[PDB]
């Protein structure tokens, strides 16, 4: 819904403002909307330790969970970076998938640009919780 | 930390736990932080079903305050369903921890409400920090 | 089959013999064929605390690397699951692209069955080295 | 020195040259020795995504356990600082428990000095394979 659409990309867009990033100076936001159209965001926060950082998507995803919401329809992932669409990483497609593979992933440009695909298009053949099923 | 703060922390640290997302060990952990003027957020583990990929209650406490603009903390509170022994942070929570500062407090608790405090300083002595990259 | 996915498909399973899994019960090996010739084995290795846990391809991969290898062929994965490929999740093929995205990975049944997918395949409109201009 | 330290803190050093941290530009180093005199390397790989990076102990220690060696003396950690002792982080130290809290971390300086505590030293009332045990 159009609506939604802007207010997440905005919202994506803001939340990069409150990334903690000295390590790489590379700030990320992401804003993901629930089922029922609340809206969710988050940063990247890096530790000294590089590995021990976490990435903006799952930043904003483990707050909607931690708030009772699981039912995601969209995400939506800014960083300052021109020349590409900020694309995530394979570890936030697992967390993202973790949710189902149906919903929408907005990553945009600075300019407001943007490409979307599903979950599923961003991790084919996945690994996911029917694995450990049965 | 006041006793009234203590307590608001615990019971919030108990009822983040009841969103704990962990169908794969069956094991709920809830957290609660205070920051410097008084607010809490309150986090719970997240699993993946791949193992690697969940999330401490703890760090989604953390990076829930931080992506609010939340970097002062005083306390953060533990809980878990163990009975018999108090629930203690992970060696990669008290490292995010320590990201935040060495002199605050963790509260280690028990379903009852008894807990042991300890400072991130004494959970992590000699500590790996920012310092090792400056 | 050819020679060198026999190699890598005994070398998968029998890696998954010392899997560290007491937590899930659910053992993964992972073989990983260097441009050389040369294979190195992994195994999945989990702790108490859930996420520090690791998984087998990433163990396979930081062996090699550490042992001064990084040009990489191809990696089979195996897993107790009769009834499923077992595919590699996003972590592992994030690590896998830091490495290249024109490489294979093979998704193995016990059976000794098979898909293959591309690091490219497996990780479309990859982020990468690319996204902190590491490439230049 | 003993013997053994003296491979270890060699052996930590040299891990140390095959790093792959063109992030952090911060190469670490690690050498863990196992109760039958086996020394196991290792150094931090990093990814263009930070979280996805492994420090050096991890990267040892994962080798040792998928060669299945479980059982471990020591492990020694090298870095290029040379103002501190450079100190393993906490994930490490919570992978170290995995296999024991009674073993010993040389955290070393590049002029061979260093400092040595027990992973329960550094690690003191910690999160353990205990807190997941069914029958308590
Ligand atoms: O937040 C992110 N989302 C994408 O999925 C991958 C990249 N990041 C973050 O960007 C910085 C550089 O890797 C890191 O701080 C990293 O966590
Ligand atoms: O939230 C936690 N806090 C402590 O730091 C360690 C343990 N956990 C969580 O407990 C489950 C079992 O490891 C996991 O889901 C794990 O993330
Ligand atoms: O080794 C793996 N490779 C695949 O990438 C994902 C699954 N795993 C491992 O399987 C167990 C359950 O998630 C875990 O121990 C996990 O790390
Ligand atoms: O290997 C390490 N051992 C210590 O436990 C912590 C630090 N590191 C590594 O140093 C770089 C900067 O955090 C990173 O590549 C990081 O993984
Ligand atoms: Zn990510
Ligand atoms: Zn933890
Ligand atoms: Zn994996
Ligand atoms: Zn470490």
């Amino acid at each position: 819904e159009p609506e939604h659409v802007q207010r997440l990309l905005l919202s994506s867009r803001e939340a990069k403002k409150s990334a903690y990033c000295p390590y790489s100076r590379f700030p990320v936001g992401a804003a993901l909307l629930t089922g029922d159209g609340r809206i969710f965001s988050g940063c990247n926060i890096e530790n000294a330790c590089y590995p021990l950082g976490v990435c903006a998507e799952r930043t904003a995803i483990q707050k909607a969970i931690s708030e009772g919401y699981k039912d995601f329809r969209a995400i939506a992932i800014s960083s300052d970076l021109q020349e590409e669409f900020i694309s995530p990483c394979g570890a936030c497609r697992q967390v993202m998938r973790e949710f189902g593979t149906d919903w929408a992933v907005y990553m945009t440009k600075p300019d407001g640009t943007f490409v979307v695909r599903t979950v599923q298009e961003l991790l084919p053949a996945s690994f996911g919780p029917e694995d450990l099923q049965k």
